[PDB]
């Protein structure tokens, strides 16, 4: 519903990414995640339901 969505940047997982630290999230292509700090060109912090943590920015598209 809206309160979910308020404030929220989503990102496309463009490609599977599986975690190499305690830090990164494991993810498939196509997964929906939020956007919570792009500040790193190389490394994005995103929220995927309970859990948050890094990724690579060149897996993830923005939607917003």
């Amino acid at each position: 519903g809206p309160m979910d969505e308020t404030g929220k940047e989503l990102l496309l997982v463009l490609y599977d990414y599986q975690e190499k630290s305690p830090r990164e999230l494991t993810c498939k292509k196509g997964d929906i995640l939020t956007l919570l700090n792009s500040t790193n060109k190389d490394w994005w912090k995103v929220e995927w339901n309970d859990r948050q943590g890094f990724l690579p920015a060149a897996y993830l598209k923005k939607l917003d």
